[PDB]
């Protein structure tokens, strides 16, 4: 059984990992490969053994959000081509050419100031490049088909760099109305037509997220980017709801009973405000979770946990390392024992979407900002490692 | 200057630490010392740093809030107590008295088990302990003076275990009716003095948070716990509005532009939902901060960062890794350009303060939930470094 000082902890299953994979794979083009998404430590899933388990069963490149996050994935052996799908500073073209790490960029200067760095340098290997065209989500990437054009000339004709990719990215495709979705196709797949006209020949194409992958698998092209789907999460309800894929939740948090008490004397004012006034026969356990693990303080006097298969609520207010919840007047409950924050125990489960709804945000976040002080175990044909 | 590949980091001032941690030891009692809070990385800021330097510059005690946050400390090169102000299992009894580690106990079973631990092990080191005693706050400690007879006398026949401190937290110190709080403080030394008839000579006591130690500084007995106060961030309003202590918020959040774009041809949609349409001639500049960075979902078409001395809004919904700000129709600004996301930039201020009001939190855990993926560069004597 696990042995912490502070008993918080994940769980991450690899085996539900797998089956996500396989089931958007039996879903896409067979033809289609897939880029596994581990950006920001692997939606808060540990980047490393997530990565490595997906380039075992069925993706063959990553995605990450910086080239430090893929030199973390470099570290610890993982050889696999990995994209970096924001912006990365001029200043690390030479250290991402000797970490064969591939660049996102769209620009016409940037082609030709980076390579003009490699030029300078004794450089053994062209830098790896894959071109962003913003079809609407406006956040990075080249929008016209004649800037395009001028913008793969420049690549094309940089000695030092490669083009080894094209993508786009959908902004509403998890949306019921699809109308900016196809759109965002029809744009994108013009703009390719163009540059075909050109004598161009196609890096690999991508432009499918979990969602569009979902929904639209037709626009699988060469390869898709599975994100929020290979951890088991949907990208939204209305996916959810289409019922086309069955993915499984690979995390959960967990922690155990620090203390328990039964509230007899006076005060019985519980956390800081003292929000909440126990009953001379409550019973109180204190758990080794709060807002700077990102357990939102938002659930303070609205959150719930499970112990023994039923939901108990947070009492009072939560604080930076610690909450508070109720068993009851009574609420049987022993220091030790386990209590699942996020997840399934028993018949019982408090799932990522449910704490996202109540928080008004999206999955997403809630897994993305589990601190990194909570240590993650991981699941691998039902035995537990890491 | 800095050379990042992602351009998001903090600068964490250590003058302002210095000047935060002069600016209490002047307003309590001269012969109270200081523990320095920084559990939790050091409220996001780092907590190595932070330490060291508060060490240097008046406090001489730490507080975490593990063992393995302790462990970091000592690694670090630290020899200052160390106290875990939370629960640690019996599991860390043997590792925390190798370290040196101080723990926080108040159950007369852990202090017998721990004891025995320690006797089969043979430790070479005795473990020191402080006694938490629950006053009000209802998370942990003891709450009844024959209860706390009992776990004293337990502490005081354990040779492997060493009594060193006596504590206990205040719910509502930062708030203006202080009723709770003197009833706390009441109990507090009403137990402390029960302890005295029965002849038992009582070590290090202390009670005082950051709000306590400002407001109340007559109850800062042997030591005070600063955190927040640390960071130049006041626990309230109220306590702020007293106008008793200065304090300099220690942290900001910066970040360059990673690029900037005209919205000249449509869809003129910005980010996920498409919730925001830019004008024809609006300028759209991409920030690299995103939610897994702590940056709040919740701050979606309604946050603001500074931008050449003035507040520019965040358009659209915030992403993963990014979001985007609108300069206006025409405005000026260049890739590369230094923004500042949490701080002061020329005339102008976004507050942590003012954030956490935003988003109906606290600026605790505004910056205490900042990813490690954002590297920190501290300021000393006026010049940077990591
Ligand atoms: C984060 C991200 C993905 C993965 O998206 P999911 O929605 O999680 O599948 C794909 N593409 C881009 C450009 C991203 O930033
Ligand atoms: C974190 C903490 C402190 C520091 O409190 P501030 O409000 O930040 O000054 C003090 N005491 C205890 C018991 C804590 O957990
Ligand atoms: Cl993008
Ligand atoms: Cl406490
Ligand atoms: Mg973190
Ligand atoms: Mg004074
Ligand atoms: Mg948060």
């Amino acid at each position: 059984m696990i042995k912490l000082c502070r008993e918080v902890w994940i769980e991450v299953n690899l085996d539900a990992v797998k089956k996500n994979l396989r089931a958007i794979r039996r879903h896409i083009p067979h033809k289609s490969k897939i880029m596994a998404v581990v950006k920001a430590n692997g939606y808060g899933h540990g980047s490393i053994e997530v990565a490595r388990h997906a380039l075992e069963h069925g993706a063959s490149e990553l995605a990450v959000a910086s080239v430090e996050e893929g030199i973390v994935l470099r570290k610890a052996g993982i050889t696999a081509p990995i994209l970096v799908l924001g912006f990365t500073s001029l200043s690390c073209v030479k250290k991402s050419a000797a970490w064969n790490i591939t660049l996102s960029a769209f620009q016409v200067d940037w082609m030709k100031e980076a390579n003009e760095i490699l030029e300078k340098e004794a450089s053994a290997n062209r830098l790896a490049i894959h071109i962003n065209v913003d079809t609407g989500m406006g956040r990075l990437g080249v929008r016209t088909k004649e800037e395009l054009l001028e913008v793969v000339k420049a690549l094309k004709a940089s000695k030092f760099l490669r083009w080894t990719g094209i993508f786009t990215h959908f902004s509403t495709a998890d949306e019921p109305d699809t109308t900016l979705t196809k759109l965002q196709h029809e744009k994108f797949i013009s703009f390719l037509s163009f540059l075909k006209k050109q004598g161009i020949e196609l890096p690999t194409v991508h432009m499918c997220n979990t969602a569009a992958a979902i929904a639209f698998p037709e626009f699988s092209a060469d390869m898709i980017r599975l994100g929020i789907g290979l951890y088991g999460l949907y990208p939204s309800a209305y996916i959810k709801q289409l019922n086309l894929v069955k993915l499984e939740p690979a995390l959960s948090l967990k922690a155990r009973i620090a203390y328990v008490k039964t509230m007899r004397t006076e005060p019985r004012t519980v956390s800081y405000g003292a929000t909440y006034i126990a009953e001379p026969n409550e019973v109180i356990a204190t758990l080794p979770i709060g807002y700077a693990d990102g357990y939102s303080r938002a659930l303070s006097n609205r959150g719930f946990v499970l112990h023994r298969g039923k939901r108990v609520p947070v009492a009072g207010r939560v604080t930076m390392d610690m909450i508070m919840v109720s068993l009851g007047e009574n609420g049987e409950g022993k220091q030790g024992d386990e209590v699942v924050i996020y997840g399934k125990q028993k018949g019982a489960e408090i799932s990522v979407d449910e704490v996202a709804e109540m928080l008004n945000t999206i999955n997403y976040e809630v897994v993305s900002t589990l601190s990194r002080r909570i240590p993650r175990f991981y699941i691998r044909d039902g035995e537990i490692f890491k």
